[PDB]
């Protein structure tokens, strides 16, 4: 029986730029040979994430990891993501009680989401 | 916040094939339209996973989601995966006290891992 999530691993080109992304946006906590595949582990809210050198290097897709946030800090988060100059999907016009998410990319084509409110998939607003 | 993981959403060609992958292998529990993109949610050991029908494929990389299993279940899961017929990166020879992982794909070029033992990334073993 599956006992829990063990980790997620992502391949990026540049571990320092991805480190900056994970620390600035998610307050990722970094835990820790001449390798060509250098790597790093972080914890973000109970999740172990490995970043390892490789190729950014795919296509963009709608696959994504969503992290939960409070509704009250959606605007703050949006401003930090905007500070990294990464690609964001502009938030659309919204009605009251419509739960908010932010969709945006890292430097290697991965799509992330910060999700507040009721669990659901919101990509179809874009 | 970051309170925790909200969910992971995977895009797949055929929701029925993927349902069988997730259910036969991970014992995923299905949760709760006329869209030409429907969706399902499943729960796997507390992770909320959504799958959503889309495009056709995506090339293969080493980005992967790894779930935790126990060392005494590795061979059994290995069987459950081969029985489904999915592509699997076969276990290499191994020494005593090294933990085992199984790396295998779904039907849509997503890499998954069942990881027993000590946390580390094990991709280098397949080089
Ligand atoms: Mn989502
Ligand atoms: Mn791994």
């Amino acid at each position: 029986m599956i006992s829990g999530l063990s980790h997620i691993t992502l391949i990026v080109k540049d571990l320092n730029k991805t480190t900056a992304f994970l620390q600035n946006i998610f307050n990722a906590e970094e835990i820790y040979t001449f390798s060509l595949s250098k790597e790093k582990f972080f914890l973000i809210a109970g999740l172990w994430i490995c970043i390892m050198e490789g190729d950014s290097l795919q296509e963009r897709t709608y696959n994504h990891i969503a992290f939960q946030i409070q509704s009250e800090e959606v605007d703050e988060y949006t401003e930090r993501i905007k500070a990294l100059g990464v690609e964001m999907k502009p938030e659309r016009p919204r009605v009251q009680g419509e739960g908010r998410s932010i969709y945006f990319y890292d430097f290697d084509n991965h799509l992330f989401e910060l999700h507040a409110g009721t669990l659901e998939e919101r990509l179809k607003r874009y």
